[PDB]
């Protein structure tokens, strides 16, 4: 059994009294709902309030989310209920605390009194010319415009970032990683960090744009999009590796499919159309995160159909990730916990078998491990496609589940 939970949103840093302190009062409900791992935000000093422009990686006390004591108390509470803590690891780029003789912020500070992570411009990808000194290797992935991109081919960078990651485990208690902006460096570089730190899992945010047609909707065929994700997993080490990816292919398809286009939820081979259909053991599915939803709203799930997204991901193969706001703020707590209970009760896991029974515009119905059937869509009647022996279980707005 494995169910992830994103334990923050884009406004969390503002929480009066501290976000981790507030989360202490949320631990029992998260664990009782069947969550096994909670993804926490970047914990270090950051030039931006939300944590995504880290500077002094060891300076946990500088975070807006709370200090190291408050973070360790929350991780200890999660562990007390048997739930793991996943740290948001932001290493594609990094802000430097000091200026060099050129007046450029390219002399870094790790946050410890010794030289750990106190890099210079030789550690900045040479092609990030706003900051580099032209001497490093070219970036192994995309650039993040607002800050120096780090040259992961540099041996000192690799060694000192692995030391820092191991310290997040040994000192703070983190168990696993979520790799931010993983399209910023190659999967071969991600492999150095994952293999060198043995996290229980490392879920990477590899977010490529989805191919769209002239009407603005994603294409029915997203094979190229999921092919890039499975190739990333192969390059990080495949089944041997602790690495896995967020299923952005399923997110993009599901965003469109629930708008009366549920025929999008099966490919021409009879499989789920996202990474779920090709390598479910490596696909972390989700309805929204702090970038797609929350107050950034870059690619929000249709608001009136969010429970159909959960009926889908919580009953299907792949590893589902529940978003904080949906569980605590939108009123879906009981419904989401009920769906996870159905998943756990029936022994459904990332590699459960999926048999799709109907895939029409207003009705998608699927059977998982021969034990659970789920329907989403506005169609009133799908009775004839429910196999014998199934009894109604949980239901809500445009979704229903049956158990056998
Ligand atoms: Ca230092
Ligand atoms: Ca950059
Ligand atoms: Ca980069």
């Amino acid at each position: 059994h494995q169910v992830l939970f994103q334990g923050f949103n884009w406004e969390s840093w503002k929480q009066s009294g501290g976000w981790y302190n507030m989360m202490m009062g949320k631990v029992d409900d998260i664990a009782a709902a069947g969550v096994t791992h909670v993804w926490l935000p970047p914990p270090s000093h950051s030039v931006s309030n939300e944590g995504y422009m880290p500077g002094r990686l060891y300076d946990i006390d500088a975070s807006k989310y709370g200090n190291a004591a408050e973070l360790k108390s929350l991780i200890g509470a999660l562990h007390g209920k048997g739930v793991q803590a996943i740290a948001d690891i932001v290493i594609n780029h990094r802000c430097a605390d000091y200026k060099d003789s050129r007046g450029i912020y390219c002399i870094f500070e790790g946050g410890t009194s010794d030289g750990r992570l106190d890099w210079g411009p030789h550690m900045i990808c040479r092609d990030d010319t706003k900051y580099s000194d032209g001497t490093a290797n070219l970036d192994t992935g995309a650039d993040f415009a607002a800050a120096p991109d780090i040259d992961h081919l540099n041996d000192r960078v690799q060694r000192e970032l692995k030391e820092w990651l191991l310290w997040l485990k040994s000192d703070l208690g983190f168990d696993a990683w979520r790799l931010d902006f993983a399209r910023g460096y190659s999967p071969e570089m991600a492999k150095v960090y994952i293999d060198g730190t043995s996290p229980s899992l490392a879920v990477a945010e590899v977010w490529d744009n989805m191919a769209t047609g002239g009407d603005g909707k994603p294409n029915y065929d997203q094979d190229a999009h999921r092919q890039n994700l499975v190739n990333w997993v192969d390059k990080v080490g495949g089944a041997a590796s602790a690495g896995m990816v967020f299923d952005f292919t399923t997110k993009g398809i599901l965003n469109a499919a629930v708008e009366g286009e549920l025929w999008r939820l099966i490919d021409p081979q009879g499989k789920a159309p996202g990474v779920m259909g090709w390598w479910p053991a490596k696909a972390v599915t989700f309805v929204d995160n702090h970038d797609t939803g929350s107050t950034q709203a870059m690619w929000p799930f249709p608001s009136d159909k969010v429970m159909q997204g959960y009926a889908y991901i919580l009953t299907h193969p792949g590893i589902p990730c529940i978003f904080y706001d949906h569980f605590f703020n939108w009123g879906f707590k009981d419904q989401i916990a009920a769906l996870v209970a159905i998943r756990k009760r029936n022994g459904i896991t990332a590699t459960s078998a999926l048999k799709i029974l109907m895939h029409e515009g207003d009705a998608y119905v699927a059977e998982i491990d021969g034990k659970v059937v789920v329907k989403i869509g506005s169609r009133y009647d799908v009775g004839a496609v429910i196999p014998a022996g199934f009894v109604t279980s949980a239901h809500g707005n445009d979704y229903a589940v049956w158990e056998k």
